[PDB]
């Protein structure tokens, strides 16, 4: 079998350090189609199966439509082929690091969290209770230090052991309150029919993340508009206090000193 999978985190989580031990020299740079970014390929054969891997420039969140990084991610994440994303976390780091996490996490796209640095985590004395940080995200959570060839390689074995089986998500009761809501549950159905999650489109769509409203017709365009200015409140700010709420939540259960 061929598996495709694509790397993603936020800059400084370990994630060149996973690839270059997941792939040695088995490593390619070109350029992300229609732009001068680089983008880093590599491969590795496990068991028979060969899995190609797609590394993502680090981002700390989906487009938004602010102010090109965080554009060729949401891009990937909508649009690019993979059995599985593999979100690269800085486990010392986890409130900032799960942000884009969650977002990843209302797509519905098959995902697993590797959380990393480990050994940094142990020497701060962290705990971390990796069943309840499974049970808050609903997609499976692998920990490791990826500076250690040992557990490298049994991560590959994980890895091909879940692709084999499929993943398994249960999806996150992220509610953003009855007004924002509203307006999701209008926006939906424009977004029925595609590769993700419709209720994550129109999400994306109202946090205007280009690569959704750029495939938009003038008159779908000026829906979502419509609905963007509907909302009393910042929508940025609104889904912001949203996610960092539940992270909150999440870490009182997850983490112990
Ligand atoms: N303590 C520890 N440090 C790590 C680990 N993996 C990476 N690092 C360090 O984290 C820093 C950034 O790693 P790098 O792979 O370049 O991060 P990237 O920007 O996400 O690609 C480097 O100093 C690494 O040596 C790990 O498992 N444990």
């Amino acid at each position: 079998s061929k598996y495709q999978v694509l790397t993603v985190g936020n800059p400084n989580s370990g994630k060149t350090t996973l690839f270059n031990g997941l792939t040695g020299a088995k490593q390619q740079v070109g350029n992300w189609a229609g732009v001068t970014v680089e983008k880093k390929t590599g491969s590795f054969v496990h068991a028979g199966d060969e899995f190609s891997l797609t590394d993502l420039p680090g981002i700390y969140a989906l487009d938004s439509g602010n102010d090109i990084d965080e554009s060729i991610a949401s891009r990937a994440v909508l649009t690019h082929p993979a059995d599985v994303i593999i979100n690269v976390v800085d486990a010392t780091c986890l409130e900032r690091s799960l942000y884009m996490t969650l977002q990843l996490r209302e797509l519905r796209r098959p995902m697993i969290v590797v959380l990393n640095k480990m050994d940094a985590l142990k020497r701060e004395r962290v705990h971390l209770d990796l069943k309840q940080l499974e049970a808050f995200l609903g997609c499976p959570v692998l920990a490791l230090s990826a500076n250690n060839k040992e557990q490298v390689r049994r991560f590959k074995e994980k890895l091909h052991k879940l692709l084999v089986q499929g993943i398994a998500l249960k999806q996150i009761e992220l509610h953003y309150g009855a007004e924002f809501e509203s307006l999701i549950h209008e926006l939906e159905p424009m977004f029925a029919e595609q590769a993700v999650s419709a209720r994550a489109l129109a999400i994306r769509a109202l946090e205007n993340d280009r690569l959704v409203i750029n495939g938009l017709k003038e008159a779908e365009r000026q829906n979502v508009e419509q609905r963007q200015h509907e909302c009393q409140v910042d929508i940025d700010l609104l889904v912001a206090n949203v996610r960092y709420t539940y992270l909150h939540e999440l870490c009182t259960h997850v983490r112990r000193t």
